């Protein structure tokens, strides 16, 4: 079970993936 992520996790309400929004808990569009 693993949906495509654009980047890291939005832990601490923080997303660090440039160009990708957050979809807690993962940075995905």
């Amino acid at each position: 079970n693993g949906l495509p992520v654009c980047g890291e996790t939005c832990v601490g309400g923080t997303c660090n993936t440039p160009g990708c929004k957050c979809s807690w808990p993962v940075c995905t569009r």
